[PDB]
């Protein structure tokens, strides 16, 4: 929660805060 999708929300590859919630399977990829 912060922005939208892709961010801080349904995540893609990243660490923490972009790697936080995700679809499901790989939030910090």
């Amino acid at each position: 929660r912060k922005c939208n999708f892709l961010c801080k929300l349904k995540e893609k590859l990243r660490t923490v805060i972009t790697s936080h919630i995700d679809k499901v399977l790989r939030p910090q990829g």
